[PDB]
């Protein structure tokens, strides 16, 4: 049905600005359902999921401004004009800044920018731990169903989201190599992205595990963002690795700061 | 077992230098099987394969550079000196242009050098064409198991192929399938990163090119794209196929013999 499709109703009901999150390098944005508890109940949420899910034969897109060009159509087709709140994680962070960058250009006002851990790209020598990685990926997409964390393959996971959420039933192995696709090309687009300034703020979301680590290493992570960002950068960290996020504490979490940024 | 090994002998018999054959973006290295029959009966065959297949918990590599490091670890295990033989296709040919630099910055001599169409990528927009593509990859390990062609490829009906036809691949499973997954991400994400350096040495690459009416002035055009990192003579050889059928019957055999040629 529409359980791929690339503009993913999560709430459309309410009548403040939406916001729009678009996927982690796996292309699916069903794992930002774990925000619509927190957010204001009137705030539509809408999730952004990659080209070649729902047609495993479309074109892929080969930059990331192609990408967000694409998604910048679909979500003006819901919002008109007003203040484009957007939400990231992973390669979505980088999406919504070419999003951003282009929706100014158009004399559209940005609103609300959350990018969920993802850092700029150094691409003469892009560090692993700054990219996505496929068991992380994997390890989302386990998070959206609750599975209980304590080498996972495709084909289990595909299991389990059978299983548990009713609109996977339908999820073959056509989709499964159709993910695969996506993460690839995703991956693809990483190394070939060069962000562009934004006259925005924007708020970033720290995966730190370790509360070991000082307060100033948090925030020296997070002004990485200073070529691309003339804005204010406020950060906020959550408790958790990278691809758990959106767990229940730290979903939690970003959802209340969201709600008491929109308010 | 050693199916998935990064170092594969496919044959270690004879005392010629060996070829060494760097995998596809999919990461295997079986698909050159097709080319031992055309080639010397005298020389040995290895296959070089990607980390990550035979433990899906290494490190991957994150450049090409470091690829190629490790693989020419493994091949100097074989070969301690002598020419180096090299055949990459896709981002094999990648792999084995920095082999062969790293090659000659160590004083090693380059023998020949066989890229199997591909070329150069601009960097600052690399174009998705000249890049791997997930349903060629899979076409390759079809191919491989001489499937027919004339029937949206996906992993799972590629496995049960690959383990109905050729039992060295029974008990490949999803554990398996989803390495070759990560493998293939991991192989496309380093395109784009990569700046070839000048490699002082003749190579020879195969275009594939179906359609006939293609003038030659236009591969050989394709073909110079590697001019500036190549310094010596630029050959080249066109088959009648397309980029993931080049380990065909017919196309594998006019390399081999080509190969063979070169190396007589």
């Amino acid at each position: 049905g529409d359980t791929l499709d690339v503009l993913l109703p999560l709430r459309t009901t309410g009548e403040k600005a939406p916001l729009f999150c678009v996927h982690p390098a796996g292309g699916l944005s069903w794992v930002y359902s774990g925000l619509m508890q927190h957010i204001g109940a009137d705030r539509p949420l809408y999730g952004l999921q990659a080209r070649g899910l729902a047609d495993p034969s479309a074109t892929l897109p080969s930059s990331i401004e192609e990408m967000a060009a694409d998604y910048v159509t679909q979500i003006r087709g819901v919002q008109p004009s007003g203040p484009y709140h957007l939400l990231g994680w992973s390669l979505g962070s980088l999406v919504i800044h070419a999003m951003a960058t282009q929706l100014r250009a158009e004399g559209e006002e940005v609103g609300l920018l959350v990018n969920l851990d993802q850092y700029p790209i150094d691409r003469s020598r892009p560090a692993p731990e700054s990219q996505p990685d496929q068991q992380d990926a994997l390890r989302i997409m386990l998070d959206f169903v609750g599975y209980d964390m304590d080498p996972l393959d495709y084909a289990m996971v595909a299991d389990v989201l059978r299983e548990r959420q009713s609109v996977f039933a339908n999820l073959d192995e056509t989709a499964i190599t159709a993910l695969a696709n996506v993460f690839a090309n995703s991956r693809s687009l990483f190394g070939s992205f060069a962000p562009q300034p934004l006259d925005s703020d924007v708020l970033v979301i720290v995966a730190e595990p370790d509360e070991t680590v000082p307060a100033a290493e948090l925030a020296a992570r997070v002004e990485q963002w200073r070529p691309f960002v003339t804005g204010k950068i406020e950060y906020q960290t959550v408790r958790c690795s990278h691809p758990h996020m959106m767990q229940p504490e730290p979903a939690a979490e970003i959802g209340r700061l969201i709600a008491e940024k929109l308010g």
